[PDB]
């Protein structure tokens, strides 16, 4: 449940947090709406797990495995079960033109998968557009009913390290890990007025990714259904944004401020950006692979 | 409203939130159960206020004048006009055993005042004790109907500096200004086992004032109502806390943890403390009182 009544926290033993020392001095820690902006050091998970399992919180988490991207599957959720959100319900839901290629994944107790059968567009291009309208049909019908958050993400990826509760919020996206330090004006949004995912070079506070984001599947409706339709208004007008979904994703954001924020730690590619000291941990990784090959037949 | 559609923000052109460079090294600004510490320099005011008038927010502020502390309502709501909310609707409320002994102040367009007659309490200790009770009673009617945010502040004090919806959230209290650079085992709780208050040497965030605090007008009605259950016991059992509702206060805080945290820039005492470096701006402070004097016939 969300925003039912919270009984009270057990008597717990932890560290006391000091006003006057921060627990990250070398980031940005909370953005100037007052979202936290979530890295390694700024949370106690042990209070965060026992206000969400004091709520009997229940976390979908969607993947989309279209072609030949269900070879991805296996590792996703195999590490999955070893660093999601354990100990808390989770549903995920698979979202693929192939259900017969879903690997058997052994889950932990209070856990459960649904295979979600969809049509494979030819572009991945339009694959990638698409889960915005396919999230957005789910979220009307199966999701409300299901879960009480939604987690979204890119299937070749796989976990090394802790995603648990301190991400849930009504809203939240991920900083891209490519330019996180980058200046607004580098950053890669759609710059053509003629596009609805258009930003000026005077806007924007982060770019986001368009492969992790998520929050109450009210505000994952919201998210999807606006991105959707912003995608249908540039197909009428033959124009598809430079970075497709995430383009659009990117204005949404801008426009409707995240709750919450993800470090680089929890969407990293360590082939391509290394392991820099700001990052304590790599979470939610890049899975090495030839994008021409895999996304075309 | 709260929870309601929320429309999207206008373009806005502000400066950039850098993610290598914090908005402040010197302070814990997110406390570990993600929840922002409120300190100038971590908000931007503008994009906050943008967001709080889309959605036409209202903010109750509730005062007790009881006795001899009518003296202070003037110099309270002159400067609460100067600094508190300016631009958003604002209802005070303002609890007495005096109604003609308020003063006329004039307020702002969108301000409004209502005057609440209650009964005096003779000893200072009940007093304060029963705005706890004094504030669930008109929850339960007046408040739930005419705003959305409740804010529960001690009269003894004057607006400097700005207050507005950057402290706007389910539920926040404010860290002490005698007490935020200490070691929990040092604050003043309740260290009875006998009484409700209790909290161990072991356990504690902070020590929040019973001076300041407030929330969504639900969370505020469960803090006050459950902060007077927990009074009524400790008088039945014969017990009254060291820091009377400023106990129980802390006492509900540390087992329902707010959503955000104000720094001590929300209530200060500079005779006492003086102007410390990391005080920004002092925004409501004490007026120098004679305890002895003021609280007694
Ligand atoms: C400046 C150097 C940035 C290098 C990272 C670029 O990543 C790509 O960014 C695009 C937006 O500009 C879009 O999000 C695709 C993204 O590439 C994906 O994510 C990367 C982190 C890699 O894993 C890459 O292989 C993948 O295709
Ligand atoms: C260590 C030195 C701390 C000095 C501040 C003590 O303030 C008092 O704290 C009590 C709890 O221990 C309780 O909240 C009353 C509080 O005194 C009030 O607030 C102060 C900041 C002063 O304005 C004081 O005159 C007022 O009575
Ligand atoms: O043929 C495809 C192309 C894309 N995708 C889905 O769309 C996501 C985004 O595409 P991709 O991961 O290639 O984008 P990148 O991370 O390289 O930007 C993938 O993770 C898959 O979940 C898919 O299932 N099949
Ligand atoms: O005779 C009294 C005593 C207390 N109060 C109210 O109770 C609050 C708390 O008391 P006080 O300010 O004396 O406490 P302190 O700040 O000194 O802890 C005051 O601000 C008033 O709002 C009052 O109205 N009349
Ligand atoms: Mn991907
Ligand atoms: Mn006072």
């Amino acid at each position: 449940a969300i925003g039912e009544f919270m009984v009270s926290l057990p008597r717990m033993v932890y560290p006391q947090p000091k006003v006057l020392t921060p627990c990250r001095k070398d980031v940005l820690v909370v953005t100037p709406w007052l979202a936290p902006i979530v890295w390694e050091g700024t949370f106690n998970i042990d209070i965060l797990n026992e206000q969400f399992r004091l709520q009997n919180t229940t976390i979908g988490l969607t993947v989309f495995a279209i072609k030949k991207y269900v070879a991805f599957l296996k590792l996703f959720l195999e590490t999955a079960e070893k660093h999601f959100m354990v100990g808390h319900r989770v549903h995920y839901y698979v979202f693929t033109d192939q259900p017969a290629a879903v690997p058997r994944v052994t889950l932990g107790t209070g856990r459960q998968l649904s295979v979600l059968e969809v049509r494979a567009y030819k572009r991945w291009q339009d694959v990638s557009m698409r889960r915005m309208e396919m999230i957005s049909d789910f979220c009307e019908r199966r999701f409300l009913s299901e879960v009480d958050y939604l987690v979204c993400v890119d299937v070749d990826m796989e976990f090394r390290d802790h995603v648990g509760v301190e991400i849930l919020t009504p809203l939240f996206g991920t900083l891209h890990p490519g330019f996180y330090g980058s200046s607004r004006e580098a950053f890669t949004y759609e710059r053509r007025p003629q596009s609805q995912a258009y930003i000026p070079k005077d806007e924007g506070d982060f770019y986001y990714l368009g492969g992790f984001f998520g929050g109450s599947v009210q505000e994952v409706q919201r998210l999807t259904r606006a991105c959707h339709q912003a995608m249908m208004v540039d197909q009428a007008n033959g124009i598809e944004a430079v970075w497709h979904d995430e383009s659009h994703l990117n204005k949404y954001l801008l426009r409707h401020k995240p709750t919450k924020v993800l470090s680089p730690e929890y969407l990293w590619d360590q082939q391509l950006l290394g392991w820099p000291a700001v990052l304590r941990k790599l979470r939610f990784t890049a899975v090495p692979k030839n994008h021409q090959a895999v996304r075309n037949p």
